[PDB]
């Protein structure tokens, strides 16, 4: 199929309703310009250490590879990719290869840009939006039937805040020791490690605050010392429920061997009726220092 730059690739994925990870066979989303014999990943990943083409200088958008590890896909998960200039070349073929539970695909939609990409709350079919449950079509896009939550606070002492949209590769735990107090949100997963909020109404939010630790000098095998720059963390916001992420703060791989507090004053652009936040470690969990958050606070101050 022929593609133009700002087009969009969409699908759903459920590998085998597993919480358990396997390194045996992840689903690789790959493309083909020469239609068959050569395969590259749709996204290689744009990482802190990366310096090639499509990921250089101050224009880069730090981004995960299109590689999907068994165990990170318990339920059905919609993936929406904005087709970059970088690969808007010739008629592209797409591959979903596993190399082991069989992966369930669904709703493979390739389309021209919808109004505001359906705000991340609908399927973009041939250029206009098909909103999911809880959302209705409005001004070309998909808007929530109800307003969004604003403030958030999680101390990680028991049940996770319902304002977490998805926690991948992590759970309430103690593997890096004490951060502020009690238990923390602890990341030891072997695939992707990401804490991601639901979209919030940040129009009057001033502060995003949290404690962080990445690795340890002394805590042992549950919190090993980081070795490479891609084991640092990226804190990002999105105004379209995760289609496009913008940098809030990059946390250096060697600067958080002991717990530290981080307080981020939100920029204007991150103050909307529907802005989600995420904490993500770019390098694959299998070879990466574990990390933890404590007392995540999103506040009007
Ligand atoms: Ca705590
Ligand atoms: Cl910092
Ligand atoms: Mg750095």
């Amino acid at each position: 199929l022929t593609l133009k730059p700002g087009y969009v690739l969409q699908f759903k994925l459920n590998i085998g309703c597993t919480s358990q990870f396997s390194s045996t066979a992840p689903v690789l989303l790959q493309y083909s310009h020469d239609a068959g014999m050569s395969w590259f990943l749709v996204k290689e990943g744009c990482f802190p250490a990366s310096a090639g083409k499509g990921c250089e200088g101050n224009s880069r958008e730090l981004s995960e590879p299109t590689v999907y590890y068994t165990g990170d896909f318990e339920e059905w998960t919609r993936i929406t990719i904005a087709i970059p200039r970088s690969l808007a070349s010739s008629k592209t073929r797409f591959r979903w290869i596993q190399e082991v539970p069989p992966f369930g695909l669904d709703g493979v939609y390739i389309s021209e840009p919808c109004p505001s990409y359906c705000s991340g709350h609908g399927d973009c079919i041939s250029g206009v939006c098909f909103c999911d449950l809880g959302y209705t079509a409005a001004q070309g896009t998909c808007v929530s039937n109800t307003p969004n939550h604003s403030e958030m606070f999680d101390r990680f002492e028991g049940k996770l805040s319902p304002l977490w949209y998805k926690i991948t590769g992590g759970q309430v735990g103690t593997g890096c020791g004490t951060l502020n107090d009690g238990r923390s949100l602890y990341f030891n997963g072997l695939g992707k490690r990401e804490a991601r909020t639901v979209p919030l109404d940040t129009r009057n939010i001033r502060l995003v605050q949290f404690y962080i630790q990445i690795g340890s000098k002394t805590s042992g095998i549950t919190c090993i010392k980081p070795r490479a720059r891609n084991e640092g963390l990226v804190v990002q916001y999105s105004n379209d429920n995760g289609i496009l992420w913008h940098l809030l703060r990059e946390l250096d791989f060697m600067s958080f061997l002991e717990p530290q507090i981080i307080s981020i004053d939100l920029p204007r652009e991150a103050k909307t009726p529907a802005t989600a936040f995420r904490w993500w470690q770019p390098q694959h969990g299998k070879h990466s220092a574990q990390w933890a958050l404590d007392d995540v606070l999103i506040s009007r101050l």
